DNA sequence: CCGACAGCGCATCAGC
DNA sequence: GCTGATGCGC
DNA sequence: GTCGG
């Protein structure tokens, strides 16, 4: 990509802050700057030039100058020389392993992919699966595969009940050419915002997808959220597709638009939009938009008929999913 | 010169 | 077992 | 780390 050098650096800095420092605002600052730069259709040649974009302040500006001049960051070289931090950065790439589990493992002398394999009994279920599929989960899903996955999931939910609506969100809905996981948003008139007539709903869908061996593994399971692992069927005599992460959300019909807004993101876009909502006197989550009080008490949910209704409330021009890719 | 920084679902852990 | 906190992930 | 007040 055009400014890939700069964006890789920022991302590497962001990972350090998330995985080691646990400084979540520095994480998002680097992450935000990285995304506005990656969207900038011009090759940044200086920090000063960069400083003109939003999210880019004084310190990223300086780091962009150092990187452009040397092809490196002293900060990043020292991190790379730090053995404990480096071990932590690697282990956190396994699904289910965050900074806390990474540090526990390192002190137990568990610091490599093979170390994990030799000590599987020290891993919880999520981490076992994260380890089992570690290679697969380093691989992105081509949009074309997302389409076949879409096709399977949308038909299966109709098979369990033709009144089900399944919407594929996340990066796919923003039009991305490849996606990290599959995010599926699900409704049914039986689950509405105040009375759930029939629970079990999410379980039936999961049950069917397991039955046809699309869903292969379970990470988490509740009334509104399933997290797991799925896989496209391969044709005769060929390499299986990689296993993929899937997240399915069951949301009331009356909350569908807040749900699809949330699940489409992106995460940086959601934080920006939600911050602006706060500054305009509202609060947005995946279910509702609510008025805010003088003392911060949340009011009752506002009527929502479309995604654009939510943008209107906080006085934003509607933005297509394709331009929410912050 | 500093405080704010989005919001939530589910699994596990610590202490009882 | 429960409460409440942490952990990890959308 | 950045941004707004
Ligand atoms: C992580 C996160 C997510 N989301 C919302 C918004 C977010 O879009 C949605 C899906 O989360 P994905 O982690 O799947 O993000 P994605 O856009 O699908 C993309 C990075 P890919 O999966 O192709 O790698 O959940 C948030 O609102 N806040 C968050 O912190
Ligand atoms: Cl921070
Ligand atoms: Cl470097
Ligand atoms: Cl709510
Ligand atoms: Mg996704
Ligand atoms: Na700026
Ligand atoms: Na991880």
């Amino acid at each position: 990509t055009l400014n890939g050098g700069i964006t890789d650096m920022l991302t590497e800095l962001a990972n350090f802050e998330k995985n080691v420092s646990q400084a979540i605002h520095k994480y998002n600052a680097y992450r935000k700057a990285a995304s506005v730069i990656a969207k900038y259709p011009h090759k940044i040649k200086s920090g000063a030039e960069a400083k003109k974009l939003p999210g880019v302040g004084t310190k990223i500006l300086e780091k962009i100058d150092e990187f452009l001049a040397t092809g490196k960051l002293r900060k990043l070289e020292k991190i790379r020389q730090d053995d404990t931090s480096s071990s932590i950065n690697f282990l956190t790439r396994v699904s289910g392993i965050g900074p806390s589990a990474a540090r526990k493992f390192v002190d137990e002398g568990i610091k490599t992919l093979e170390d994990l394999r030799k000590n599987e009994d020290k891993l919880n279920h999520h981490q076992r699966i994260g380890l089992k599929y570690f290679g697969d989960f380093e691989k992105r899903i081509p949009r074309e595969e997302m389409l076949q996955m879409q096709d399977i999931v949308l038909n299966e939910v109709k098979k369990v009940d033709s009144e089900y609506i399944a919407t594929v969100c996340g990066s796919f809905r923003r039009g991305a050419e490849s996606s990290g996981d599959m995010d599926v948003l699900l409704t049914h008139p039986s689950f509405t915002s105040e009375s759930t007539k029939q629970p079990k709903l999410l379980h039936q869908v999961v049950e069917q997808l397991q039955k046809v061996h699309f869903i292969t593994d379970t990470l988490s399971k509740g009334e509104t959220k399933f997290m797991g692992v799925c896989q496209l069927p391969s044709k005769n005599d060929e390499k299986e597709y990689p296993h993929r992460r899937i997240d399915i959300r069951l949301i009331p019909k009356d909350q569908y638009y807040c749900g699809v807004l949330y699940f489409t993101g992106s995460d940086i876009f959601n934080k920006n939009m939600r911050a602006h909502a706060l500054e305009k006197g509202f609060t947005i989550n995946e279910y509702t938009i609510r008025p805010l009080g003088v003392t911060g008490v949340a009011g009752e949910p506002l009527p929502v008929d479309s995604e654009k209704d939510i943008f209107d409330y906080i006085q934003w021009k509607y933005r297509e999913p394709k331009d929410r890719s912050e």
